[PDB]
């Protein structure tokens, strides 16, 4: 078995309003690659080491996420990550970068994009479309499927007192279920991710983000969509392959957000980072090297 | 303060798939009133004396709410607690009854209106309409204020999980927040209401119910509707005063699954039978009166 994450040299980065956990490799054009719930950035571990052969690679934890704290009330709306995102990029030495996120970490990237265009070279999304048209295509389904979209979302401190009380069960279960019961978690992986959600402060992040994503993250997206603010770099977004109803095809939707949209169905779960790293690799890959010029 | 339900002579019956908690009073036509979730027949608390001065009332506990249990993998299924219902009021003598319904037991009521016609002289719903109308309603609105209709429906036991790590406090919290923090728990009715919630049984039976309320419930509805079956009794709806989209008022919906409908306003939380009992006296006492005949 390989080693998790080789070369990657482990950093705390002390921000205006954040203690983050960074890990980087690498020489070349810069990546910063960025986890979803409820993981950390070691999901990224099958994935970052190609990418460090030809790229400067940045993983980070999600505010509140992992490692990384908040200094404290503190804001968790993508935005204010999104601004996380900047200050670690810019101590590390880079003003403009690109952008892979998956899950909620293509939230926090796509909103990088739109506030702070110059800063974001190429974005990429593994799974996600924006907040707006998630919240549009809400169903009896979509609410089953999705429920935790809803309990996450409620008061403080309800689901924390849900969440909280055998955080390890819950963690668990929900992995298998995003996973659709597949074997991708490496098991040291694992233990990174149990450990996170049993600290009180990133259940109650987590919340926090998902309480931002019914409230400041959708204002923010309808404020662009009214201002007819799109994405200004090239976009690819990765999706699940499933059916989608109309309207609501990743590919469809991105290009309503950007004029530069491509795109691809990966054959696996909704954890693509871990479950389908090689697919993942061989479409990133593609991408950035078509859009090489553009990281310049 | 008046004592809680004076002169109801409390039974426990048997019947061929449960052990039914029942207090009785009075007497002239029969009444069976069907409290929701998650409390128990109490809830009836400022309603049934009244009613019992010139009717013959009839209280339950729903199976595996309060001190009602399965005898057991036991059906919550409306059309089993239908028939539940139909059994009780059979045992204590009425093959034709009037029901008057709150919550999760006006989805009991209806649907035995539906599959026993000949059984059911009159029915009352309090806030309810069928489960086939309220998951074609469902939005991101409805979904964050009904977040509960996802959570509890989850796969066992996921769910059971969650709500019973410290279910007093998820108890309190919803009856607070069903109640719109309005101070109309009688402290003794509480009382029973958290033992009940204490016990794994109920709470596990009211995830079954949620569970039901996806499935066979509103499937169940779906081949009524298919085959222009309607309630054939007359309807009175009580609902709280608060706006209905489009499609959604309860008269209108009411009006759709039974051809004699009538129904009121009341400026009251959704927890009708504690939070208006005057309110909801005046009517149902008139719409018994003006269906004396439907009685008979
Ligand atoms: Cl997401
Ligand atoms: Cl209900």
């Amino acid at each position: 078995t390989d080693p998790l994450l080789p070369g990657f040299d482990y950093l705390t980065l002390h921000t205006s309003a954040a203690r983050l956990r960074v890990a980087v490799k690498g020489s070349g054009p810069p990546l910063l690659l960025l986890h979803g719930y409820p993981q950390t950035h070691l999901a990224w571990h099958r994935i970052a080491p190609r990418l460090a052969e030809d790229y400067s690679v940045v993983l980070a934890d999600l505010r509140g996420y992992g490692e990384s704290r908040a200094l404290d009330g503190a804001d968790y709306s993508k935005a204010a990550l999104a601004r996380d995102q900047l200050e670690t990029m810019g101590q590390l030495g880079f003003e403009r970068f690109a952008v892979i996120g998956h899950d909620r970490g293509a939230r926090v990237g796509y909103r990088l994009a739109l506030d702070h265009p110059q800063a974001v070279a190429a974005f990429v999304s593994l799974t996600v479309v924006p907040i707006l048209d998630n919240w549009a295509a809400v169903n009896k389904v979509f609410a089953l499927n999705a429920y935790h979209w809803f309990l996450l979302a409620q008061p403080y401190d309800l689901p924390e007192r849900l969440i909280g009380a055998d955080p390890e069960h819950f963690l668990d279960y929900t992995l298998r279920r995003m996973a659709q019961g597949r074997d991708i978690y490496h098991p040291q992986a694992l233990e990174s991710y149990r450990r996170a959600f049993r600290d009180p402060a990133v259940r109650h992040a987590m919340c926090e983000d998902y309480r931002a994503a019914v409230g400041v993250d959708a204002d923010a997206d309808q404020a662009d969509r009214d201002a007819g603010r799109r994405l200004q770099c090239p976009v690819q977004v990765l999706w699940e392959e499933r059916p989608y109803a109309a309207g609501q095809h990743p590919l469809e939707i991105w290009k309503t957000w950007a004029g530069q949209v491509e795109g691809a169905a990966i054959g696996a779960s909704h954890m693509l980072p871990e479950d389908a790293p090689d697919a993942v690799l061989e479409h990133l890959l593609g991408f950035l090297a078509s859009h090489r010029e553009a990281l310049r």
